[PDB]
């Protein structure tokens, strides 16, 4: 019940929230339908519009008026935000030229620059280049201001995930919005766009932006905006409010547009139909910038334009049936559209298997437009599985296509030219970032970045600390003049053991043998000097990674790479070695084939045995470094050390030895040489973050050797490509994977032909950033390097994408 008997009268868009039965009036009273009576009259005002017009300037105060080009207005700080242009002979904010915003230049009484976020629904990347002749006062933003050619949003890069990860620093698994619609299981709930359960405080986690600053002492403006209130009110509101006294005024605002996504659906991304809503959107723009002269803010409010995700050509035609795949379609419940979830219809149902459901979804025609997963083997870099709103089947939707249960669904539900919601990689959902203000660079571009990064930044700003979240703290640092946040490294928790040579060979008992007793002051002092560490320089060039967690582990080293070994998981959390662009590929020599060596710096108990791979029918090996790149026959002994070994599916050795044997050489032809840091990953319960030992749910048949979920690679070189990665004076460029191990290839429907035509396109999938493998592993990488840290940061949080421009 809401008594809406009560008034609005001087509350229009007040800041506290009255509850129940109260009428309200705050720019959410008619999402809940409980405004008061007069809410409309006295608050939503539309006479004569807009713009003030040379007749109304100086006129008689009407306070009917939607705005006000009376001389008393600036006073009252409602003036039309052209008011100023059209009265007293000002020119439009987008007119002058920009000038360099060297400090906050604020009236008095401001303890610090606002922050005012202007977000777009649907606003493509490129965007920002192809409608840049309709978008003036956008254009000038970014011109002048600092950008990116992108912003990278969240998977599903659908609205409700991407703007509350936006406002929280949150992976929507943490943050608990996953989708636009939603089942939660343990409240036995569901969360839909249409209806009042959206609104309900159990689905939204974190700490959102306006939370954070309220709870520091900083006053927020109210976020979201009720659809049916126009664009022009809700700036003119905005405005208002920053003419509050000091005691009263927020310093963090928020706008909000449906547009350009609204007519993006209707249209596709690229329609004719496209120019129109542009332009109003950068009227908006115009209109808040010319506001904000009138007030003397435009050198003093910090400005963020930013999107929530892109648009993707799609169209009813391009629609996939699961009708087409299954024979029990009505025993599932499919989330649809651009990407796919699913779950059993009833939890009665015994005859429910989600084995057979995949793999009847599995490669089954030739031009199928997209891949089921179990959530746990979707790539680690969508961090999409550890919430129990994600349903345990997903299904990958190629771009500009759709997934449907049944063609009914489909044309009794083209309505539509334009969707987004897949894969957050993808060229067309890419998103814009443009940072405006004296805190702000001036004319500078920015690599493109995570919208998860921005939440720090936003408290950075404001002056907060943020809560806890997936941001990296600083890698964001080159967007700012000033307000910078200066970390310090993590403090390294595990030293290493160094072990010289302790075990005789008849006290191992692995089950191993290796044809290397074919047998000197010349060499045997030189190759002593290898295991005390003479090559380490070359083969760990930004110094060994930190162990961030408590544990037991030694440092290796040999000729051709050096290792952190775990006597706890019994193989390296980390090798690392460095190829030069003139090394050269051989072959396992015949003898060697199935050579592997007992290390005599390790003891038996904490050693791998032979003899559990042999038993194991399921489960091979293979070598971190790889023996294919040894740097001489001498050499390549070191390569077959049983603390060289790691646990493989057969199937997973087929990607692995093709990435060892000819992708490591092609990168290292293609970077003037690269350094590569390699190792196993343990996520058995897939929350992105490193299991301990007690959360290893698979071992090599008979023994304590762990099973990965997962094998990483990360792979660095120069920046400067013209310098070899092993003399790079300045910054760096790495591309890193996280690859499932797998006891199957049946995610790569084309895994039965070469190697050639499949592993690649495979790791390209499985691309990672350096910060996603920390996550995963407890290491700490780039500890000793010549750069400075923040740039480290960057370089950490860097996906290589392989999408074209
Ligand atoms: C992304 O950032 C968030 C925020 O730091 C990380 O989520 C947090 O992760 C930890 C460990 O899973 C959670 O700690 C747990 O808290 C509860 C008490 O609420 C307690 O029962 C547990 O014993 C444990 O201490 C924390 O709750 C969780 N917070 C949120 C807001 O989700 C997350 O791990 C980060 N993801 C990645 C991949 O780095
Ligand atoms: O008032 C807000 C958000 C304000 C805000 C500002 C800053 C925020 O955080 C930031 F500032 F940090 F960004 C967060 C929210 N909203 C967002 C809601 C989207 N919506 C749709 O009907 C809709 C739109 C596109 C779609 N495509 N497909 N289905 C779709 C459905 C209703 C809108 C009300
Ligand atoms: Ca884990
Ligand atoms: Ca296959
Ligand atoms: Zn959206
Ligand atoms: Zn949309």
């Amino acid at each position: 019940w809401t008594a809406t008997s009560g008034s609005c009268k001087g509350r229009c868009f007040e800041l506290q929230e009255v509850g129940p039965p109260d009428c309200r009036c705050d720019n959410l009273c008619k999402s809940y339908s409980s405004c008061c009576h007069d809410f409309d009259e006295l608050c939503l005002k539309t006479a004569r519009g807009w713009e003030c017009t040379k007749d109304r300037c100086g006129e008689v105060r009407n306070e009917e008026n939607a705005c006000h080009c009376s001389e008393d207005c600036l006073s009252r700080g409602d003036c039309c935000t052209n008011y100023q242009v059209v009265c007293k002979g000002e020119s439009h904010w987008v007119d002058d030229d920009c000038e360099e915003i060297k400090v906050p230049e604020c009236p008095a009484g401001f303890v610090r620059p606002p922050l005012i976020i202007f977000s777009v629904d649907g606003f493509r990347a490129s965007y920002m280049k192809k409608g840049s002749k309709v978008m003036p006062n956008i254009e000038k933003l970014r011109s002048c201001g600092t950008h990116a050619p992108y912003m990278r949003p969240v998977y599903p890069t659908k609205t409700f995930p991407n703007l509350y990860t936006l406002a929280t620093g949150l992976y929507p698994e943490s943050h608990g919005i996953v989708g636009n619609s939603m089942y939660d299981p343990v409240f036995d709930a569901s969360f839909h766009l249409r209806g009042r359960e959206k609104f309900n405080h159990r689905w939204w986690g974190g700490q959102p932006l306006w939370i954070t600053a309220t709870k520091q002492g900083v006053r927020a403006g109210t976020f979201f905006w009720s659809v049916s209130i126009p664009h022009e009110r809700r700036i003119l509101t905005i405005l208002q409010w920053l003419s509050l006294p000091d005691n009263e005024r927020p310093s963090v605002y928020a706008f909000y547009s449906e547009q350009p996504d609204f007519s993006g659906h209707k249209y596709g991304p690229f329609g004719p139909e496209m120019t129109n809503p542009l332009r109003e959107i950068d009227k908006t723009v115009g209109q808040l910038m010319d506001g904000l002269k009138q007030l003397r803010l435009h050198r003093c409010v910090n400005v963020i334009f930013v999107g929530d995700h892109g648009m993707e050509d799609v169209t009813c035609d391009r629609t996939e049936f699961l009708s087409n795949y299954l024979t029990n379609v009505d025993d599932i419940t499919l989330v649809p559209g651009t990407l796919g979830r699913i779950r059993a219809k009833s939890i009665n149902n015994s005859k429910y298997d989600p084995k057979t459901i995949i793999a009847a979804l599995t490669c089954k025609k030739p031009d199928q437009h997209f891949k089921p997963y179990m959530k746990q083997h979707l790539p680690k870099r969508l961090h999409y599985a550890n919430n129990r709103r994600i349903e345990d089947i997903h299904l990958l939707v190629d771009r500009r296509w759709h997934v449907a249960r049944k063609p009914l669904d489909v044309y009794k539900k083209c309505f539509f030219q334009g969707d987004h919601g897949f894969d957050n990689k993808v060229n067309s959902m890419q998103t814009v970032f443009v940072g405006y203000g004296p805190t702000f660079k001036y004319r500078t571009k920015v690599p493109p970045f995570e919208n998860i990064e921005l939440y720090n930044v936003m408290c950075d700003l404001l002056g907060l600390k943020p809560a806890p979240n997936n941001g990296t703290h600083g890698s964001l640092n080159h967007l700012l003049r000033t307000n910078t946040f200066r970390p310090t490294m993590p403090d390294e928790v595990s030293r290493p053991n160094y072990p010289g040579i302790m075990y005789l060979q008849s006290e191992f008992d692995l089950g191993c043998t290796c044809d290397d007793k074919v047998e000197n002051k010349l060499e045997e002092l030189n190759k002593r000097l290898h295991t005390k560490g003479s090559t380490k320089e070359r083969h760990l060039l930004y110094g060994r990674p930190a162990v961030l967690y408590r544990t037991s582990y030694d440092i290796l080293y040999h000729t051709d790479f050096e290792s952190g070994y775990s006597e706890i998981f019994l193989m390296p959390l980390w090798t690392s070695y460095t190829i030069s662009k003139q090394a050269e590929v051989s072959s396992i020599p015949e003898h060697l084939t199935n050579c592997v060596r007992p290390d005599v710096r390790v003891s038996p108990g904490f050693s791998q045995n032979c003899l559990a791979y042999k038993n194991d029918k399921q489960m091979s090996y293979g070598f971190l470094f790889p023996p294919y790149l040894s740097s001489s026959p001498e050499a390549k002994y070191d390569a077959f050390l049983v603390t060289n070994m790691v646990p493989m599916y057969p199937a997973f050795k087929r990607v692995w030895a093709y990435f060892q044997r000819v992708l490591v050489k092609k990168y290292a032809s293609e970077r003037n040489g690269v350094n590569v840091i390699s190792g196993p990953i343990f996520d058995y319960n897939y929350d992105g973050l490193r299991d301990t030992e007690d959360e290893i749910k698979q071992y090599v048949e008979g023994s304590s050797i762990p099973v990965p979920t997962h094998y990483y690679s990360i792979i660095t070189s120069c920046l400067d490509f013209t310098q070899p990665a092993d003399k790079c004076d300045g910054p760096l460029s790495v591309s890193s994977f996280i690859l499932p191990h797998r006891p199957d290839n049946d995610e790569s429907c084309n895994s039965s032909e070469d190697e050639s035509k499949w592993v690649e396109e495979l790791m390209k999938m499985h691309t990672a950033r350096v910060r996603d493998i920390e996550h995963l592993t407890g290491l700490d990488f780039y500890r000793k390097t010549s750069r400075s840290y923040s740039e480290i940061l960057t370089l950490k949080t860097y996906l290589h994408t392989y999408e074209s421009e």
